[PDB]
């Protein structure tokens, strides 16, 4: 696994998140379901807990946008960058942005929102890109022959427990 330069990480285990807006591609309840599941993948193997806010500034502000959207890294239309996220820290740090020029899905038919969100949350928690082809944090998108098979690799678990420890 890799961490970011200087190893920034949250200095607390109870984190907040806010879904600021929604992609047209799925029902809101599906987006909420995909986001909750992506957070739980990391909650289950650490002491971290995520609490949903509906207004104000959460630690992890999740939003969907296209092209230029208020940071130094514009999106780029369909394909290429799918989303991006910032390492732990205040303000824009920790936030996750999803390119709404992608087609977001709940399955294998497009760009799986759960999958990509799970990878971005890794970044929001302090993990960079792994060299392991089976890691969730490996930098190469691939959807899945059955999502029910999905499992964090040991490389992802060890990265995240190195920063935050195992569940108490
Ligand atoms: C290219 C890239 C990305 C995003 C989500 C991914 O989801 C995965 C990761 C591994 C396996 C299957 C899906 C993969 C790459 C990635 O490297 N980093 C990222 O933050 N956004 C991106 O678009
Ligand atoms: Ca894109
Ligand atoms: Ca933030
Ligand atoms: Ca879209
Ligand atoms: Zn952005
Ligand atoms: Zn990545």
């Amino acid at each position: 696994f890799r961490t970011f330069p200087g190893i920034p990480k949250w200095r607390k285990t109870h984190l907040t998140y806010r879904i600021v807006n929604y992609t047209p591609d799925l029902p809101k309840d599906a987006v909420d379901s995909a986001v909750e599941k992506a957070l739980k993948v990391w909650e289950e193997v650490t002491p971290l807990t995520f609490s949903r806010l509906y207004e104000g500034e959460a630690d992890i502000m999740i939003s969907f946008a296209v092209r230029e959207h208020g940071d130094f890294y514009p999106f780029d239309g369909p394909g290429n960058v799918l989303a991006h996220a910032y390492a732990p820290g205040p303000g824009i740090n920790g936030d996750a942005h999803f390119d709404d020029d992608e087609q977001w899905t709940k399955d294998t038919t497009g760009t799986n929102l759960f999958l990509v969100a799970a990878h971005e949350i890794g970044h929001s928690l302090g993990l960079f890109h792994s060299a392991n082809t089976e890691a969730l944090m490996y930098p190469l998108y691939h959807s899945l022959t059955d999502l029910t098979r999905f499992r964090l690799s040991q490389d992802d678990i060890n990265g995240i427990q190195s920063l935050y420890g195992p569940p108490p």
